[PDB]
C-alpha cells in the first residue's frame, strides 16, 4: 500500500464535478475546484486546470494526472513548512503517508493549527497524539476516514486500510 492507494480509498474517484463532505466542489480524486457556490464557477476553474473545454466531465486519465500533481504538491508543501517538515522528517515512511493524508484533506494551514498533536508525534507518543488528534472538528465531521489516519499515526501499519 501507498500514498496513491490510501488517498485513492479516503476520496474516491468521480468523473464529473460533485460536492464533497462540506458541500464544495469538486472532481476527480478529491481535487477541490473552488470554494464557491456557482457551478459556473466550478467549470470555470475546471477548465482552466484541465486546459480544456470539459463541460463538466473529465476521464480517467485526467483525474490521475490532477491527483499526481495534487499528492506532489501537498509534499512539497510539508516540506517546505517550517511547522510541518520537522514532524515528518522525524516520522517513518507509514506515518509519514498518514500526515500527507492529512494536508490533502485540509491544507497545511489546517494541519500546522494541530499544534499539540504534532508536538506529540514528533515525540512518538502514539497513544497520546491519536486522543488529541480526535479532539478536532475534523474527527467530527469525517469520523470514518479520521479514524483510519489516526489508527495509521498510532501503529505504524496500514490496517485500516486492509
Ligand atoms: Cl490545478
Ligand atoms: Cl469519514
Amino acid at each position: 500500500m501507498n500514498i496513491f492507494e490510501m488517498l485513492r480509498i479516503d476520496e474516491g474517484l468521480r468523473l464529473k464535478i460533485y460536492k464533497d463532505t462540506e458541500g464544495y466542489y469538486t472532481i476527480g480524486i478529491g481535487h477541490l475546484l473552488t470554494k464557491s457556490p456557482s457551478l459556473n464557477a466550478a467549470k470555470s476553474e475546471l477548465d482552466k486546470a484541465i486546459g480544456r473545454n470539459t463541460n463538466g466531465v473529465i476521464t480517467k486519465d485526467e483525474a490521475e494526472k490532477l491527483f499526481n500533481q495534487d499528492v506532489d504538491a501537498a509534499v512539497r508543501g510539508i516540506l517546505r513548512n517550517a511547522k510541518l517538515k520537522p514532524v515528518y522528517d522525524s516520522l517513518d515512511a507509514v506515518r509519514r503517508a498518514a500526515l500527507i493524508n492529512m494536508v490533502f484533506q485540509m491544507g497545511e494551514t489546517g494541519v500546522a493549527g494541530f499544534t499539540n498533536s504534532m508536538r506529540m508525534l514528533q515525540q512518538k507518543r502514539w497513544d497520546e497524539a491519536a486522543v488529541n488528534l480526535a479532539k478536532s472538528r475534523w474527527y467530527n465531521q469525517t469520523p470514518n476516514r479520521a479514524k483510519r489516519v489516526i489508527t495509521t499515526f498510532r501503529t505504524g501499519t496500514w490496517d485500516a486500510y486492509k
